[PDB]
DNA sequence: AATGTCTGCCCC
DNA sequence: ATTCTGC
DNA sequence: GCAGAATGGGCAGACATT
């Protein structure tokens, strides 16, 4: 019975220990149960040895059904450029579970507040039993539904899933749906799990499998190296194609080893991006460069587009998560032609989309970016302008460059590919140890309309392998020094109830200035991060006495999210942030910049608590005002 | 045909 | 995006 | 330091409602 099913059992066996038999089809409950065993732990390598247990039992016992078991765990529905979305939120979700339970939606939708979870309370207010192929196919069909009535046949769906559900099956159910699954264990980790599984277990073996443990010949140290070995293979390869269509057919007949011969870096298919660490100074940047050459770029302030050009001709942009972004930039397309050389033949750009008034011939904010149309643009129709400002190649004329030093790879764009000023530029550069012209560089590209500085090495570990290391740049932006950013002192006014790790305390609060004309606090942005768990606990603590069953009426919040707790104008804290913005919500002075819009804050944290201050001396509305005119 | 609300492997 | 935390 | 999971503002689409 799948109810007993133990994957985190010792000696696991992975045709005895499983819970259904060979062919079968694998039921959603022993993929909840093996969920119920990781969220047990918190060590990840229990994680994943749990995970490969199923993992195990999938590939001797149900080959068809490794796929769609590895997409549940993970909590996806398929390679990230196809863009299969469910859809569903916490509003067409919390509404499934009461109509499935017949209670009242406020009544789900509270206790859902308090504990913090949706799955807990899917499961304890509640037909073949569920398969994992069946579950996954239905979650398919949630994201294909589209047009009027649509929300409908959605929630008709989930409460059908809710109604044969059984045991932890609802829990996790409810979880996956709302997008916060949060197992401990995430894609790396289950990567991870996969390149055990198939080692441990190898695929296409006449049933019954002979070979259950590939490992039990080898010895303790020999294994786990054999295991780091086939783990780096399958993670390379899945950093040039996150594509688990493509790889699981091809792991299941030619296995892991030859997997680096079938599936392989191209044009078209989009790739791990390299992602950066921040940097606090420009002395920590000379600590963890130590002796080796390095450069430094502006950060511009746009959207990463991965731009792929195919033998032939076809061009594909990607974004940052691999999202397919083809359809979004028609102009950038016309003007591949005007950016290459006639002998380049193929290649993959990493550029940074920025928005260009062909006017006055300058960048403009990441805000104008925004307004872009996303779907089926048309270029005619084009009203912000986009200049590409290219920093890395990583494919050039069939050759791939992932193993290649940024030296190579950065001279071979300079050459191979044509600047035209506001349409296509190489990012402006530095190459220098000098830690003098550095601060001045980071100054001089905030004057020119960027966040600040990205550092790169030129030979010594500047690779492009995601597999090694997937933080290889620097960021050093002028807001992480502490010192040099912009920090305010604003009024807690509100708090929101927590959820997952927040369950049962306060997970983000609102904040609010203090407008000196009208007397009135007027809320200016939330906040989450910042504090420690610790801290967090104090911040339950000094609040528990200033909440309110009824707002002030000298409290203006607007469109802003009513808090679940209304709190006393009382604690100050400092927050820092990157920049200010114009807010379509928020009221936090309006009338001072813009007739309509106040004033918010982009990427607000906690610093630190302002015992020394009092609601009115908070930082005034007016000042919130001079301070977004300074970003000029 | 406006207006209002929710969603996003959204973008940052 | 920023930030924190167990490993 | 990796991996994971908390949380932010704000936009265009999509869909519900009037
Ligand atoms: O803050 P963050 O880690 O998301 O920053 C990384 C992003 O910064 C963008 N960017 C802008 N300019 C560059 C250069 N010159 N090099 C690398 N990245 C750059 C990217 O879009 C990246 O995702």
């Amino acid at each position: 019975d799948p109810s007993g099913y133990n994957p985190a059992k010792n000696n696991y066996h992975p045709v005895e220990d499983a819970c259904w038999k060979p062919g079968q089809k694998v039921p959603y409950l022993a993929v909840a149960r093996t969920f119920e065993k990781i969220e047990e732990v918190s060590a990840r390598l229990r994680m994943v040895e749990t995970l490969s247990n199923l993992l195990r039992s999938v590939v001797a016992l149900s080959p068809p059904d490794l796929l769609p078991v590895l997409y549940l765990s993970l909590n996806h529905l398929g390679p990230p450029q196809q863009g299969l979305a469910l859809g569903v939120g916490d509003g067409v979700l919390l509404k499934a579970v009461a109509q499935a339970t017949g209670r009242q939606l406020e009544s789900v939708r509270a206790e859902a507040a308090e504990k913090g979870d949706v799955g807990l309370v899917a499961e304890n207010s509640r037909p073949p039993p569920l398969t994992a192929s069946g579950v996954f196919s239905k979650f398919r069909d949630i994201a294909r539904l589209t047009g009027s009535a649509s929300t409908a046949k959605k929630i008709d769906i989930i409460k059908g899933l809710f109604v044969a559900c059984r045991h932890s099956e609802a829990r996790f159910i409810a979880r996956s749906l709302s997008g916060r699954l949060r197992l401990g264990l995430a894609e790396q980790s289950v990567l991870a799990a996969l390149s055990q599984a198939v080692s441990l277990t190898p695929p296409g073996q006449e049933f019954p499998p002979a070979m259950v443990d590939a490992g039990k010949g080898k010895t303790a140290e020999a294994r786990k190296t054999w295991l780091e070995e086939q783990g780096m293979i399958l993670k390379q390869t899945f950093c040039e194609v996150p594509d688990l269509d493509r790889i699981i057919p091809v792991l299941l007949e030619h296995g892991l080893e030859r997997l680096p011969e079938h599936c392989k870096l191209s044009p078209g298919i989009p790739l791990k991006p390299m992602l950066a660490h921040p940097t606090r100074g420009i002395s920590e940047v000379l600590k963890r460069f130590e002796e080796a050459a390095f450069t430094c770029e502006y950060k511009y302030d746009g959207q990463r587009a991965q731009i792929h050009a195919l033998e032939g001709g076809e061009v594909k942009i990607f974004s940052r998560n691999q999202a397919d972004n083809t359809g979004k930039y028609p102009d950038i397309i016309s003007r591949i032609p005007k950016i290459k050389l006639p002998s380049v033949t193929s290649f993959i750009l990493d550029t940074e989309a920025v928005a260009w008034d062909r006017e006055k011939k300058q960048i403009q904010p990441f805000q104008v970016l925004t307004t872009r149309k996303r779907k089926e643009v048309d270029a005619s129709e084009i009203q912000v302008q986009v200049c590409l400002y290219a920093f890395d190649l990583i494919y050039l004329n069939g050759e791939s460059l992932v193993r290649e030093p940024l030296s190579r790879r950065r001279q071979l764009l300079r050459e191979n590919f044509v600047e035209t000023e506001g349409e296509f530029v190489f990012a402006t550069s530095l190459d220098t140890k000098d830690i003098e012209q550095i601060a001045e560089f980071l100054e001089q590209s905030v004057k020119d309309s960027c966040e600040g500085l990205m550092v790169k090495t030129l030979d010594v570990d500047a690779t492009y392998e995601i597999a090694k290391r997937s933080h290889n740049w620097l960021k050093l932006k002028k807001d992480y020094l502490d010192g040099v950013g912009d920090t305010l002192d604003l009024v807690v006014i509100g708090a929101y109830l927590g959820r997952g790790k927040r369950a049962g305390r306060y997970g983000g609060f609102l904040l609010a200035s203090y407008d000196e004309d009208s007397e009135e606090l007027q809320a200016i942005c939330k906040l989450g991060t910042g504090f420690s768990d610790e801290e967090l606990e104090e911040h339950h603590q000094s609040l528990k006495a200033l909440v309110l069953p009824s707002p002030r009426p000298y409290v203006r919040i607007d469109g802003a999210v009513i808090p679940d707790h209304w709190l006393d104008p009382s604690a100050v804290w400092e927050v820092k942030c990157a920049d200010l913005s114009l807010s379509p919500i928020y009221p936090a002075a309006r009338g001072l910049v813009d007739s309509d819009k106040g004033i918010s804050l982009r990427f607000p944290r906690f610093i630190r608590v302002r015992e020394d201050k009092q609601p009115e001396q908070a930082t005034t509305s007016a000042q919130v005002a001079c301070l977004y005119r300074k970003q000029s």
